[PDB]
């Protein structure tokens, strides 16, 4: 089997991407944030505290003839940005772009933190990291990809995110019309449960390529590119007036600037992020200070190749017995 679904930016800055997902019988379609940095599929639901729902579409398990309470199971997750959610668990039929899994754990939120309530465009998350990170207790549950894997034509999914435009998540096949050149594959460590790999270096604008190993994760659920402070300083030094602002929480730059590109290495290959992809717009409405798309990972504990980096490439998440990642230009 295969599946193919379009993913759509939630706003004009590409702050996140949402993909429609069918849950239950008859189908209830919710728009989920596909997140290769976590492993829980959770949704706003009829069980979510009413004051914490503001415009999201909810899953109602009592209206699904295929829903079954997973008795005794609970879940609770906290993300790197301080947001969180928790609840109980149903199994139900879940379909993405024509690919159907029966018996998928659908984690129903009883509580969500303020940042989730305040984002009416995101109805929940669909985790695509390794199932070892799934938070369901006492019986850990598998991700949608893990459940689908054996049925897929090939044990892979691909992320093809757009810049200021929709893109595609495919399951079970590699669309050879969706990229240019060849796909360069690179080793993955699953020891932390992430799609963790090592970039071979970077360049700023037209500058010379610096060969240096940069360990990090491919995380579709993170908006920006988070890299070591040395690398990030070298980038922003090329932008007149750019500076790190403690009050804003990262590098800002004059909105009048033209940003340089940033290149990262994948083995001997190179992925070029155009400068415009690094512009996240005014820090507040009407400001002439703009927020940068490349930020330091120093306070995080891991480097994160988020959407800023991934959207410059066609990315293969190869879930074979030894997982690997593939990157192509497009
Ligand atoms: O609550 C948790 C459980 N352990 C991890 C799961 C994936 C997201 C990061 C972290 N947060
Ligand atoms: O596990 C993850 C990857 N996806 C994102 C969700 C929102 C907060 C940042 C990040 N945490």
């Amino acid at each position: 089997s295969t599946g193919s679904a379009t993913t759509t930016p939630i706003d004009s800055l590409d702050d996140a991407y949402i993909t429609p997902v069918q849950i239950g019988t008859p189908a209830q379609t919710l728009n989920l944030d596909f997140d290769t940095g976590s492993s829980d599929l959770w949704v706003f639901s009829s069980e979510t505290t009413a004051s914490e729902v503001d415009g999201q579409t909810i899953y109602t398990p009592s209206k699904s003839t295929t829903a079954k309470l997973l008795s005794g199971a609970t879940w609770s997750i906290s993300y790197g940005d301080g947001s969180s959610s928790s609840g109980d668990v149903y199994t139900d039929t879940v379909s993405v772009g024509g690919l159907t899994v029966t018996g998928q754990a659908v984690e129903s939120a009883k509580k969500v933190s303020s940042s989730f309530t305040e984002d009416s465009t995101i109805d929940g998350l669909l985790g695509l990291a390794f199932s070892t990170l799934n938070t369901v207790s006492p019986t850990q549950q598998k991700t949608f990809f893990d459940n689908a894997k054996a049925s897929l034509d090939s044990p892979v999914f691909t992320a093809d995110l757009g810049y200021h435009a929709p893109g595609t998540y495919n399951f079970g096949f590699i669309d050879t019309t969706a990229y240019t050149g060849s796909i360069t594959y690179t080793a993955v460590s699953t020891k932390q449960g992430f799609w963790e790999w090592t970039s071979t270096g970077y360049a700023v604008g037209s500058g010379t390529f610096k060969s240096t190993s940069i360990d990090g994760i491919a995380d579709t659920g993170t908006t920006l590119l988070y890299l070591p402070a040395t690398v990030v300083s070298a980038y922003w030094a090329q932008v007149s007036g750019a500076k790190s602002s403690s009050s804003v929480g990262g590098y800002v730059f004059p909105c009048s600037a033209t940003l340089p590109s940033f290149t990262f290495g994948v083995g001997s290959a190179r992925i070029v992020i155009p400068g415009d992809y690094i512009d996240f717009g005014p820090i507040s409405t009407g400001s002439s200070s703009c927020f940068g798309g490349i930020q330091s990972s120093a306070g995080i504990g891991i480097n994160i190749f988020g959407d800023v980096a991934l959207k410059a490439a066609f990315v293969v998440f190869n879930g074979a017995t030894t997982p690997t990642l593939g990157f192509a230009s497009k």
